[PDB]
């Protein structure tokens, strides 16, 4: 469409914080997720070589809270840019990769009635 729907903050929030409630209720594959990666107390020095632009559930709850979402796709991008960078940076057998799958499939089950209902 040309006109994209106007959304108000509080309509986004109670819309979209249960989605990201379900991800924090996975336990233990949302630990790993519930703030940003710092690589010097984890030992990854290389992290920011191959992540440019880190995301977590703790600023994506902290966007939602401070109105930074304009519409639900900006939630959505946001979610999947956290996936996308576990799944570049850790390898297929590690335990943040095979939480990150989870963590996936829990969001996109979701996230998709939500979607419906904002239209
Ligand atoms: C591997 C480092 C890393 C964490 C992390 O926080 N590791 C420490 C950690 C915890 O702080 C809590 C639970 C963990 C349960 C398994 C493995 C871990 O490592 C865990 N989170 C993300 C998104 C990454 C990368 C690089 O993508």
């Amino acid at each position: 469409s040309m006109r994209k729907k106007i959304f108000k903050p509080e309509e986004l929030r109670q819309a979209l914080m249960p989605t990201l409630e379900a991800l924090y209720r996975q336990d233990p594959e949302s630990l790993p997720f519930r703030q940003p990666v710092d690589p010097q107390l984890l030992g990854i020095p290389d992290y920011f070589d191959i992540v440019k632009n880190p995301m977590d559930l703790s600023t994506i709850k902290r966007k939602l809270d401070t109105g930074q979402y304009q519409e639900p796709w900006q939630y959505v991008d946001d979610v999947w840019l956290m996936f996308n960078n576990a799944w570049l940076y850790n390898r297929k057998t590690s335990r943040v990769y095979k939480f990150c799958s989870k963590l996936a499939e829990v969001f996109e089950q979701e996230i998709d009635p939500v979607m419906q209902s904002l239209g």
